[PDB]
Parts: C-alpha cells; structure tokens; sequence
C-alpha cells in the first residue's frame, strides 16, 4: 500500500456498478475483495452461509447495529442487510483492496485516511436514442452527482465494462495517498 486502500463505487441503480465490481474481482482476484454482507433474510435451502451473505437472526443484527458494527445497513423487502466495518478491516489486514458499492450517504463515513478510498462515480452513457428507462436513470444519476460531486475522485461513464475497467484501474493505480 503506497496508494489507496479501498475502491468505492457510487451510482444510480441500473448503471451497471455491479458488473464493474464483478469484472474487477474476476480479473484480479488476488488484489480485490468485496466484503460479504450480513442479512436477516432467512436463507433458502440451497444457499451457503458466508458465500453471498452471512445469515444472522434479527436479534444478532439488532445487537450489531446498536454496537455500531455496520459501515452501512438498511432494509430491503422487509429484511435487514448491512456491511460490517470489520469485514473491510480484515481485507486491509491481508493487504488487499476492498471494493465497496455503497449508497451516497455513506460517503461521509468512508472518506478517511484509514480507509484511503478512491471514490468513483459511474454514470450512464449519454446515448442519443433514449428509452424512458435511460432518461429516468440519467435523472437519478444527475441528482446524485449534483449533491455528492465534491466527494468524487473520478466520474466515469459506463461505456462498457471492459473499457470502463481499464480507465478505472489506471486512475486507481495512479492515485496518491498521504497520512494524517
């Protein structure tokens, strides 16, 4: 670590942020790790504890939340989800880069020297022929960019995953971090 320790991706839902993250992990599995989240969702018979999620009770989750153990947590379809501080710390302990796909309001919390984040905004491509779906995504994206611009180290348009990755890793690798 002579540079940034954590890659933070911000964007409206539907921009392809998840594809970017998965492509990075798939391409450099020894460098990047995505912290496995916690959920109160009852697992299905088929799922493996600690693969896509750590499955806990609402009682444990509640204790964790009030113990300030979550960098981020929230409710989806009536179940609780969150990412623990400690899961990101364990990645940095192994000298790997944490990839965090967080919500914009969590930006106030991650911008620290300890986490040394490189914060990348991912925008949709401005395509000429527009669906109403692209138009809404562009509006959602501009709403987030407008409020949180001062947080971003880099704004990129998603012009395809392999092309976005190349630009993204180069900008990441070039980034400086200093202590204090």
């Amino acid at each position: 670590f002579q540079g940034r320790k954590t890659l933070v991706l911000i964007g409206a839902s539907g921009v392809g942020r998840s594809h970017i993250k998965n492509a990075l992990l798939s391409q450099n599995p020894e460098k990047f790790v995505y912290p496995v989240p916690y959920t109160t969702r009852p697992p299905r018979k088929s799922e493996e504890d600690g693969k896509e999620y750590h499955f806990i009770s609402t009682e444990e989750m509640t204790r964790n939340i009030s113990a300030n153990e979550f960098l981020e947590f929230g409710s989806y379809q009536g179940n609780m989800f969150g990412t623990k501080f400690e899961t990101v710390h364990q990645i940095h302990k192994q000298n790997k880069i944490a990839i965090l796909d967080i919500e914009p309001q969590t930006l106030k919390i991650v911008r620290t020297a300890e986490l040394s984040p490189f914060i990348v905004f991912i925008a949709p491509t401005d395509q000429g022929t527009q669906t109403e779906a692209l138009q809404q995504l562009q509006k959602d994206s501009e709403a987030i960019r407008s409020q949180y611009a001062h947080y971003f180290d880099l704004s990129l348009v998603n012009n395809g995953v392999d092309e976005t990755l190349k630009k993204l890793q180069e900008a990441f690798d070039q980034a400086c971090s200093s202590p204090q």
